[PDB]
């Protein structure tokens, strides 16, 4: 119940992520400094999506705005979705799930970096941000969660502080 992008984004050990920033164009690496994607605005002059990529430049996923949707690769095709986010803080439900319990849910405070994602129906903590051009947090992502869902989420997170 990890796998949501890909599961090849599932470790077997926490992966602490990080936010670096030299119109939101920044970089998401762990805390050691190793690039796990670029976050880049796809069109000059439009602000509403935004895509993730991996170190190579390939799009991982791509997320499109109080909703967003976030999509397979580089697409925003409806075949492509992957699932929906909702502005108790956010609330997020799998393509499939066409109704209303959530697959996970943020809640806590991006302010106090007190963010924390729970699977919906187990309430199992899946990752959990810390306070430490590196941003004053750091996310725990625990083994088998997808770290590239969580860095959507991170990703929409800093979206709605912006």
């Amino acid at each position: 119940g990890g796998v949501v992008v890909d599961p090849k984004y599932c470790a077997p050990y926490p992966i602490d992520m990080a936010i670096v920033r030299k119109d939101g164009n920044f970089v998401i690496t762990d805390v050691n400094g190793n690039l796990l994607f670029k976050v880049k605005e796809p069109v000059f002059g439009l602000h509403d999506k935004r895509v993730l990529l991996d170190g190579s430049g390939t799009p991982v996923v791509t997320l499109r705005e109080d909703r967003w949707q976030v999509f397979r690769g580089g697409s925003t095709d409806q075949r492509d979705l992957l699932y929906t986010v909702k502005r108790t803080k956010l609330d997020v439900f799998l393509g499939h799930n066409k109704d209303k319990r959530c697959d996970f849910r943020v809640k806590g405070s991006w302010l106090e970096r007190s963010c924390v994602v729970y699977a919906g129906e187990s309430d199992a903590i899946v990752a959990q941000m810390h306070r430490k051009g590196k941003d004053n947090f750091s996310v725990t992502v625990y083994p088998n969660v997808d770290y590239a869902f969580i860095a959507s989420l991170v990703v929409i997170l800093d979206d709605v502080n912006r």
